[PDB]
């Protein structure tokens, strides 16, 4: 019961970084949401984690997009920005 959010709102973020359905929409929105939905309890640092877990192996991490997301979707958060994440440089 925390890295459930994750996903039910970045689903289509994290598809799109490892080469998935996404980003079209649904991410963008998700990811303007999560950066202002994830400070409930600081959740994008627990985020991180979850994140740093798939990402561990995960399929095509296209870091460029992933870096690409904030600018594609009016969500201008430094949100450290890398492969294995780091929940201590988010914001
Ligand atoms: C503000 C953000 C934007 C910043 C600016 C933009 C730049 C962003 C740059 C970084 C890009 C990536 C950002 C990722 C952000 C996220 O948080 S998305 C999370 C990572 N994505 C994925 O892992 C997607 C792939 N999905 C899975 O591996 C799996 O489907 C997940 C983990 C999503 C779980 O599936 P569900 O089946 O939907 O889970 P469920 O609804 O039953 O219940 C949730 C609960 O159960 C755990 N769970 C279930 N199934 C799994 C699997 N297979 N593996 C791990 N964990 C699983 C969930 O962890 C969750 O745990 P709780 O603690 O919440 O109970």
């Amino acid at each position: 019961l925390n890295c459930g959010q994750v996903d039910s709102k970045m689903k289509p973020c994290l598809t799109y970084v490892q080469g998935g359905p996404g980003p079209s929409g649904e991410c963008c929105n998700g990811v303007r949401d999560l950066h202002n939905q994830a400070q409930s309890s600081g959740d994008r640092q627990t985020v991180c984690n979850c994140l740093k877990g798939i990402a561990r192996g995960i399929h095509n991490l296209n870091l460029n997009n992933a870096a690409s997301i904030p600018s594609k979707c009016n969500v201008n958060v430094p949100y450290t920005i890398s492969p294995d994440i780091d929940c201590s440089r988010i914001y």
